[PDB]
């Protein structure tokens, strides 16, 4: 029905009559008596929900922060010993089925065996105390339906009750098991640090050690204060997890530092000149909570001051809204390095840093080097004299999330300048996370970054954005170019996702084209990091993205999502690339319905927009547009699917009816079958041994050859004629080569060896051959394997995973030559682009050239 929650410090269980290790539940009203110990605080922000009445026992506060974070409106009642209301002191059928849970551990994978209903019915039940289905994409545990929620609350913090605060996995195991270790980390209870050790941020040492960190003088350290009224519920578990997962990449961007933990604070040190002491502080006569950050006042010690500050500021934008103001940032400074530090508000010091980088009664570059961006590389600092920038509508390029890209020229080159409109330094520095520290041939390159006008200077895309290409010039979107656009964008996502960064808005407007030459090394780049954020391991919570270009789990802001939200965005981008304008053009002509169908009721691309069919990409779109984010392939797999020449050159995959078993076929665009008929345009369901009219193995290249029995005649399955003589017999895994001039065997070709090199499945029995003028030979093996071999050097690629046994191979004229192949599986009439042997080499060279470029930039 409706559930009640009793929250408060140690001083609850006794009050429940009308030592609490857990959130034990004794329903009458459904009570959720919490734990007052400070050790359990980090794990149960999650269990506070909207449909609950809150009771507080202060006895004779961080609790209300998350009370007014999951739901602003809540009937909070206070008793003794921001919605205060008292100071007295002292889907219905599934509920019955879910009540009975006769299992060992109360977890059920799916309700189908036990039993738009499910997904919504469970949420209402989840809002009650019947069961806990977290179903958040980040947690990756939506397949677990936790019945008897009192079990989950009880045995999930038993690790912290059974040096001071580190526990190994084996000790927990020595006390259906891998899911337990996932629950521990995903609730910020026991996060891994080593291969066999769990940190357990809670229940660490209560008091910090005695640290004699090398630099003690005022002129050798930089101190940053983060005064708060109180530490938000489970703040340090979030911060410690964030700081030990970025530690190897905090100076270089992989140097593992020496780390210390005391449950409020962390000490990272790479050297006596490169350390960082993030830790809580307690000032006398101050009822506040501080967060001191001490770093050395050197070049290598300023770099990771702006790293820690960026990772703490971001950690409150996505995880602790409300502190942003309750939280005020100070900056300790002292003129003579013998006196006591003095503090100035970081906002007040930002005003003095906008007009001259000096502070008068010492430079600002040592008080707070991150407001003047003095910690980012010295080569990306704006020289305002060499900037010819106008800010006129005639020079407007695009409108970014928070700025407006204008055209300008910097250092003589013609570049693009972004002006932040009303904004803060955080927006400039949040986008600076990706522009520097990450270099890739598929990410826009930053040339300079100013602070006085607060602009970014990116390189200029020669040919504009992809959105204009789709909507204006549709004639230049060749099939070999719009594949490279998707390949380059998928490579950009792969680097961003591998670098802890979720991009959030991937749309054609943010895809920049530097050339329309299909064979160039760099064609597409992704720009605009306005909403890119760190997705550390805990996912992201805040929801951003343009409607119609975002994942379904992003439109609904209640869940916390992960980097898989960009794969769905990529699936829509590749959906638009395949359909050119298509949905986007209709989207601007139908507002508030562009995101209505994303849901995800996207129609078939060929059926509606009438594009040229592209198999293995329509399949890729279908498996990227998955409602379940776990079913979507990762960005490292989307690139791997796109990085294949069989995907590019596969044109038609007509599927014949069941058990038709066609054995002969001839071309004419329509294809004949045998007697049947098939039209390529509408896909509507020996011939002209025979030759077109010799009647039988006949080929010519006017010299004509033939084959009968086990001998070759001129005036055994197939006869292939070239400068040499290629022929194979029935059930012959080897193809022999002959010479017309000598009438003698000149070597043999064995397909089994080629198949053996690639890691009775592999038939290898030759069933047909076909030759192409590009010194490449097509061999049809007994399985679903196709061998491409040079005619001169005598392997290109082995084509597989499209049928079960290739029957007949031939070349036809579609205005494009195609190598249409018929094979059994059910039988299918596969059609391949004749340039497949070339595209295997061109794409192989293209990846290697870009691979060298990626190492070159870093
Ligand atoms: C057609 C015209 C348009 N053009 C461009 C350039 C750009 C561009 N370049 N560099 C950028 C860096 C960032 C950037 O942030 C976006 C994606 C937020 C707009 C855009 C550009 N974006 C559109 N159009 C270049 C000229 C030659 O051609
Ligand atoms: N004298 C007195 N003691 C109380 C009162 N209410 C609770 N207590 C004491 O508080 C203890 C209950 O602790 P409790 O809040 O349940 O611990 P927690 O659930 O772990 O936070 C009992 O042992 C009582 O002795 C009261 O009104 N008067």
């Amino acid at each position: 029905r409706m559930k009640l929650m009793i929250v408060g410090n140690t001083g609850k269980t006794t009050l429940l009559q009308q030592a609490t290790v857990g959130i034990d539940v004794k329903d009458w009203l459904n009570v959720w008596d919490f734990a007052g110990r400070e050790e359990f605080y980090s794990t149960h922000p999650h269990f506070m929900t909207q449909r609950a009445l809150y009771l507080a026992v202060y006895d004779l506060k961080p609790w209300l922060f998350n009370i007014k974070a999951r739901a602003s409106s809540s009937p909070v009642i206070l008793v003794g010993t921001p919605a205060i209301r008292d100071y007295h002191f002292v889907e219905k059928i599934i509920l019955s089925e879910r009540k009975n849970v006769p299992i060992e551990f109360p977890v059920i994978d799916r309700k189908r065996l036990l039993q738009n209903e499910l997904p919504h019915a469970v949420h209402f039940l989840n809002e009650s105390g019947v069961l806990l289905h977290f179903q958040d994409p980040a947690l990756q545990l939506s397949d677990l339906y936790f019945v008897e929620p009192k079990w989950l609350c009880k045995i999930m913090a038993q690790i912290l009750t059974v040096p001071k605060g580190i526990i190994s996995r084996r000790d927990v195991e020595k006390f259906y098991m891998s899911q337990y270790f996932k629950l521990l980390e995903k609730f910020q209870i026991a996060l891994p640090i080593g291969e066999e050790y769990l940190l357990v941020p809670s229940s660490l040492s209560d008091h910090r050690p005695v640290i004699e960190l090398p630099h003690c003088e005022n002129s050798e350290i930089i101190i940053r204060l983060y005064e708060m009224p109180y530490f938000p519920m489970g703040f340090w578990s979030r911060l410690i997890n964030r700081l030990l997962e970025i530690s190897p990449y905090m100076l270089s961007g992989a140097l593992r530092p020496n780390r210390m933990y005391w449950r409020q604070g962390i000490y990272l040190n790479w050297s006596p000149e490169a350390y960082c002491l993030v830790g809580s502080e307690v000032l006398d006569n101050h009822p506040e909570s501080f967060l001191k950050i001490t770093v050395p006042s050197c070049r290598k010690g300023c770099i990771l001051l702006g790293q820690v500050v960026d990772h703490i500021d971001s950690l409150m934008e996505e995880w602790f809204p409300g502190l942003l103001t309750l939280l005020k940032k100070w900056a300790l400074y002292s003129f003579n390095d013998g006196e006591e530090h003095q503090k100035i508000l970081l906002d007040d010091l930002m005003k003095k840093a906008e007009e001259g980088d000096l502070l008068v009664n010492i430079p600002i570059s040592q008080i707070a080097p991150d407001l003047i961006l003095a910690d980012l590389p010295r080569n990306i600092m704006l020289n305002n004299d060499e900037l010819e920038f106008e800010q006129a509508p005639e020079f407007l390029l695009g409108d970014g999330s928070f700025g407006s890209v204008y055209r300008a020229a910097y250092e003589g080159e013609e570049v693009a300048v972004k002006i932040f409109n009303h904004t803060s330094l955080r927006l400039l520095r949040q986008e600076l996370v990706v522009l520097c520290h990450l270099h890739h041939p598929s990410l826009i390159s930053l040339l300079a970054a100013g602070i006085r006008p607060r602009m970014l200077v990116m390189e200029l895309a020669s040919k504009g954005s992809l959105d204009r290409l789709l909507q204006q010039d549709k004639a230049s979107l060749t099939r070999t170019l719009q594949h490279r656009i998707a390949l380059h964008v998928a490579d950009g996502l792969r680097y961003l996702h591998s670098a802890m960064i979720i991009y959030r808005d991937l749309k054609p407007h943010n895809v920049l084209l530097f050339t329309l030459y299909p064979n160039a090394a760099i064609i597409a780049k992704i720009a605009d990091y306005g909403i890119a954020q760190y997705c550390c391991r805990m996912g992201i919570k805040t929801s951003e993205g343009t409607p119609g270009f975002r994942a379904p789990e992003v439109a609904r802001g209640n869940v916390i999502y992960n980097q898989q939200a960009d794969v769905y965005s990529f699936g829509l981008l590749l959906y638009d690339i395949l359909t050119t304008g298509g949905r986007i053009v209709e989207g601007l002509k139908f507002p508030n319905e562009f995101d209505e169908l994303e849901q995800g009721k996207l129609p078939d691309p060929v059926k509606e927009y009438g594009c040229a069919p592209w198999p293995m990409v329509e399949k890729l779109i279908k498996q990227c547009l998955k409602e379940n984010p776990q079913e979507r392939p990762t960005s490292a797999q989307v690139f791997d699917i796109l990085n294949s020449a069989e995907l590019v050159c596969l044109t038609r995959r007509i599927l014949l009816p069941k058990n038709v078993i066609v054995e002969c076929m001839v071309a004419t665009a329509s294809i004949w079958l045998g007697l049947s008929f098939l039209d390529l345009n509408t896909e509507g369901y020996c011939l002209a041994c025979l030759y077109c009219l010799l009647v039988g193995c006949l080929s010519e290249s006017n010299v004509m050859w033939g084959g009968c029995g086990t001998k070759i005649f001129s005036f055994i399955i197939t006869v292939v004629v070239d400068t040499a003589l290629y022929i194979a017999k029935q059930n012959s895994p080897v193809v022999e080569v002959w010479d017309k001039k000598t009438e003698k065997l000149c070597g043999l070709i064995d397909c089994v060896h080629f198949l053996r090199e690639v890691m009775m499945s592999y038939s290898g029995r030759v069933k047909t051959l076909c030759l192409q003028k590009n010194t490449a030979l097509w061999i049809g093996t007994g399985g679903g394997h196709i061998l491409l071999l040079d005619l001169s050097t005598r392997l290109i690629r082995v084509i597989y995973n499209f049928c079960n046994s290739v029957r007949v191979m031939m070349t036809a004229q579609l205005l494009k030559n195609v190598m249409l192949v018929l094979g059994y599986n059910q039988s299918c009439l596969t059609v391949w682009d004749i340039n497949l042997p070339h595209e295997v080499q061109n794409l192989e060279k293209h990846i290697e050239v870009r691979k060298e470029l990626a190492e070159k930039m870093r």
